[PDB]
């Protein structure tokens, strides 16, 4: 469970990138 | 767990995929 959560935020700020990248 | 962890994992691919496309 912790590396599950701790992998998936790390993916979280990519994602959260690539949001940012499509908004502008 | 073991079913969050299994479920992102399988989305991690294509989200992995969807990276790709952004990069082409």
């Amino acid at each position: 469970t912790e590396d599950n959560a701790s992998r998936l935020e790390e993916f979280s700020k990519e994602w959260k990138d690539a949001s940012d990248k499509w908004n502008a």
